[PDB]
């Protein structure tokens, strides 16, 4: 707390006047700031320093008649006077109508620019968008390339990469290059990809940066400010059109708390209480009960974002049990449906999966991922935007898309993706999907639910939506084919690409300020000055040991191999839940283990296995007898209502309820029914509390349970020893504790705040890059792709031709040169290449031996590869990089080859029908790419037999983008 204020509520107006000159706040308040900084290119001399401003005027010279927001404004001014710009904001900004400025600039003057974008699927829907408003647009993607001779165009990122190794002329004759959503650069993948581009792009090339919002934007232009020897400006703003408030909702629990304010306040209570239910761990189901209700609660239209595309298709399955249209949009949803039957052949409008969504769209729930048919994916985006789809369950790729709002945002999962880490939302990520709820005209705020299963780190919940946002990282790493075809041109180096890449650049501009980062945390901790530092140390230190070390005492107890021989009818029992909360005495009414559950669940582990009925004397919402197979059916103990409720009532408790057990136990009936029965019991248990004041005798553990575990009695001696330093401090006569707790925490989060700090630099100063090139390049030498000098041989530049798959680039190459695909046939060819293109699994049974010799051969060539790889001084286990080759698809994709109907095609395997698109036409790719290979092998015969393999696998329906010019 510094400087800060704090909005009016609800609705308010501040000022007022009459007849001359008034002060207008109609309905929009409050979203202010913006921000405009620029980064310099370093300078040669001492003899020189020129102080170049560059501020640009508000409104252009000449605006092209676009329209223009004063933010976009001087975004688009630092393009009209040509220079790089760097343009972070949400997706609500309309940052796309600057790029549209930026190809209308250049085809004034007639000049070539490059537009970019992450996934080739938008870069399909952006050509369109480009060639029916500029008209002197082609793309250019690996699969299609129309009118490469066009002033603009539309590629991969992957396409502009090829063009630059290879030299191509037309990158003398481009002026601006425009990256699209350019902080994807993240991606731990494809995120190299995005630099190799930049920097080896001409440097008097000037750029367009595309951007969600990030902290780090100007050292992003610091980067292309210094390779580039460029003046980048920086245009950022962190205001959206509506408010958010964020709602958490846990597992297993019936509702949602309001964790962050619609001003930005964050609950504290409503995220510790949130908490208080996850302890008490079949939840999918807990999706089918939010949708169901924020449709009666009216929040609609929602996003709910699922990162695997199964499940994502499940949640609309339970979802299917609601019908949110009207009869008019419940038949205009399929007249608009009609229109891509004409694009589709009779064949292909049967295709399992249309039948399946056209009844879902029709009751107005969507689904949006990469495994759908690009035109059936659209029709689902056109729905959305067109509000005859209430409910979108959507991917993470959704998110980068256009801007197509909801009301509310709905997160199912926080862990991410596979790659290379299980990685809890990092708030970038968050950010740019919650900015998807609180459309701006009709939405009053934002509604973002999310969640959240529990484990050992809480921290990572908060940080996420509370906290601050992350740097924008670089994902630089080497791989054979940069390295190839940097060591293939004569004039650059591997280790000239090395020097400038991001990652670089951030840890020698991080290293100095990290310094200062430590010397100043270091600082705090040794200014907060406690009384007797050692013995709050020795306190608090020895109070999460015993704390810790008694869960271990019950949870050995609560096992069977324990207490179950002294379960016994009437016997006294004590029960606390899991979570901690204690239920009060108890006596044991029945014992029942737990045979057979339905399916799904993993069967239960011996702690949780057993169910005890226990009479106790709490309350709440009455029944559960249907039990949840959480710890206890949703009760609560005599604190609630006491006078509502005092009843001695069997609780199904699961076994990991119980901590501890009674010395004696009450005579018991057969029949516990009414409450007058169960009443009895009760008086009878108070009796004995009646007798005992001081409290209700245990049976001992250790004697009176018989436990003589070697492990047992050390950790109860390691309990007493443990105890007795606890009795050896201030504990009694005062309890200042608390101020001291409070003082000694920041202490160790101080400590443990510069023990991340100082282990910060250490990675600032990492050589892992440089030592992986030697170990790299070895291996270039020993296989015969390289020579002692280090210089390229005849194998290494078929292995330059080898983009769209990576592992292979080098097996491919080796396999080739080999003489290996001349002795097969084309279509055998395609399908053996079909292996190396995309990594989604897939479940068919084919051992066929005829494409097992072939596979097998393949397969005991990564092992080889691996091997010398390995003991290389690089890290792939033998067993991994041979398993990274899919057989699944090869019979799959073969029956294509042949001429066979796509619709028997998906019948061979549970391949998506969309999915099975994209990694044929990158397959198709690497036949194109590959027939260049032997090209340059000197072997022309196995070129046409790339060819001839890959004009079958070439039609009308399985090329489908655009078909214009």
């Amino acid at each position: 707390i510094m400087t800060d204020a704090f909005q009016t509520a609800e609705s308010r107006e501040v000022t007022g006047a009459q007849g001359f000159a008034p002060t207008e706040g109609e309905s929009i308040v409050l979203s202010h700031n913006i921000q405009h900084q620029v980064a310099l290119p370093p300078d040669l001399d001492y003899e020189y320093i020129p102080l170049s401003e560059h501020k640009p005027p508000a409104e252009p010279a000449r605006t092209y008649s676009f329209k223009l927001d004063p933010f976009q404004a001087l975004s688009v001014a630092s393009i009209e006077r040509e220079e790089s710009v760097l343009v972070s904001a949400h997706t609500s900004a309309g940052k796309t109508v600057v790029a549209e400025y930026a190809i209308a600039q250049c085809l004034k003057k007639n000049q070539r620019v490059i537009y970019t974008s992450p996934i080739k699927a938008l870069s399909n829907q952006k050509y369109r968008d480009f060639q029916a408003e500029f008209g002197d647009v082609g793309l250019m993607t690996g699969d299609v390339t129309i009118n490469p001779t066009a002033s603009c165009l539309v590629m991969t990122t992957e396409i502009l990469r090829s063009m630059l190794y290879r030299g191509s002329e037309i990158m003398r004759e481009v002026a601006w290059v425009v990256f699209d959503e350019i902080h994807y650069m993240r991606d731990k993948i494809r995120g190299v990809v995005w630099e190799e581009t930049i920097i080896l792009l001409p440097d008097k090339v000037r750029y367009v940066f595309l951007s969600a919002t990030i902290p780090n934007a100007f050292q992003f232009a610091e980067w292309i400010a210094k390779i580039h020897r460029q003046a980048c400006h920086v245009v950022y703003t962190d205001f959206r059109p509506t408010p958010l408030q964020n709602y958490f909702f846990p597992a297993g629990g019936k509702g949602i708390l309001l964790i962050v304010d619609e001003k930005g306040n964050f609950k504290e209570n409503n995220f510790n209480q949130a908490m208080a239910m996850i302890e008490e761990k079949d939840e999918k189901a807990d999706i089918a009960k939010i949708i169901k209700m924020i449709l009666k609660k009216n929040f609609q239209p929602v996003i709910v974002f699922n990162f695997s595309k199964r499940e994502c298709e499940q949640m609309a399955l339970a979802s299917s049990s609601m019908k949110f249209n009207a009869p008019d949009e419940e038949n205009m949803v399929n007249k608009v449906f009609e229109n891509a039957l004409a694009s589709l052949s009779e064949d292909d409008k049967n295709l399992p999966q249309i039948s399946n969504i056209l009844p879902l769209l029709r009751k107005g729930i969507g689904v949006h991922h990469s495994g759908l048919l690009p035109i059936l994916k659209e029709t689902i985006e056109i729905l959305f935007q067109e509000g005859l789809i209430k409910v979108l369950f959507a991917t993470e790729t959704f998110s980068i898309g256009l801007n197509m709002p909801a009301r509310t945002v709905v997160f199912t999962q926080v862990t991410k993706w596979d790659g290379q880490q299980r990685r809890p939302l990092t708030s970038s990520e968050y950010i740019q999907m919650a900015g998807r709820a609180g459309r701006r005209g009709l939405d009053d705020r934002g509604i973002v639910i999310m969640m959240v299963d529990d484990k050992l780190e809480p921290e990572t919940a908060r940080a996420i939506v509370v906290g601050n946002q992350d740097k924008l990282n670089s994902a630089f790493h080497l791989g054979y084919n940069m390295v190839l075809n940097l060591l293939r041109i004569e004039a650059i180096s591997p280790e000239y690409m090395l020097e400038r890449c991001f990652f670089q650049f951030q840890n020698a501009a991080s290293v100095p300020q990290l310094e200062r980062e430590l010397i100043s945390l270091q600082q705090e901790r040794d200014a907060i000055i406690i009384p007797d530092e050692s013995i709050v140390k020795d306190y608090y230190g020895v109070r999460q040991q015993l704390e810790e070390y008694n869960k271990d005492m019950v949870f050995v107890i609560q096992h069977p191999q324990n207490c179950l021989g002294f379960f016994q009818e009437g016997r006294l029992i004590h029960i606390k839940s899991p979570s901690g909360v204690d239920y009060g005495w108890g006596v044991l009414i029945k014992h029942i283990q737990r045979q057979t559950p339905k399916n799904g669940q993993p069967p239960y582990p011996e702690q949780e296995s057993y169910v005890l009925d226990v009479l106790l004397k709490v309350s709440g919402d009455f029944n559960p007898k249907t039990r949840g197979e959480g710890p206890m059916p949703e009760g609560i103990m005599p604190a609630g209502k006491d006078s509502k409720n005092a009843r001695w009532e069997v609780v199904p408790c699961l076994l990991n309820c119980l901590r501890a057990l009674g010395q004696l136990r009450v005579f018991l009936p057969k029949r516990l029914e009414s409450a007058d029965e169960k009443d009895g019991v009760g008086k009878a248990v108070d009796e004995i509390s009646r007798r005992f004041p001081d409290g209700i005798p245990i049976l001992d553990p250790m004697e009176n349970m018989g436990i003589n575990d070697d492990s047992f009695k050390k950790l109860l001696r390691k309990i007493e020893v443990l105890e007795s330093r606890l009795v050896a401090n201030p504990l009694h006569n005062s309890p200042l504790l608390v101020e001291l707790w409070n003082q000694y925490s920041l202490k160790m989060q101080l400590g443990e705040q510069i023990k991340e700090k100082k282990k910060a630099i250490a990675r600032a100063h990492s050589v892992a890059q440089l030592d992986e090139l030697k170990s790299r390049k070895r291996v270039l030498r020993r296989l015969g792709f390289i020579n002692d000098a280090e210089v390229v041989q005849m194998k290494a530049r078929v292995a330059c031709e080898i983009s769209s798959t990576e592992g292979h680039e080098l097996l491919l190459a080796e396999l080739l040169f080999n003489r290996f695909f001349n002795e097969l046939s084309p279509e055998i060819c395609a399908c053996i290449l079909s292996c190396f293109i995309f990594d989604e699994k897939i479940e068919t049974q084919a051992l066929k031996e005829e494409l097992a010799k072939p596979f097998r051969e393949i397969q005991a060539q990564a092992r080889i590869i691996a091997k010398v790889s390995a003991e290389s001084k690089l890290d792939v286990n033998e067993d991994e990089y041979v398993q990274s080759l899919k057989w699944q698809l090869m019979e799959t994709v073969l029956a294509w080859a042949q001429g066979r109907p796509f619709s028997e095609i998906c019948k061979m395997t549970n391949v998506y029908e969309g999915s099975l698109i994209r990694l044929f036409r990158r397959l198709e790719e690497l036949l194109r790419q590959m027939a260049e290979a032997a090209r340059v092998m000197g072997s022309e015969e196995l070129k046409d037999k790339f060819e001839l393999s890959l004009s079958k696998i070439r039609r009308d329906i399985v090329s489908f983008n655009s078909l214009y010019l």
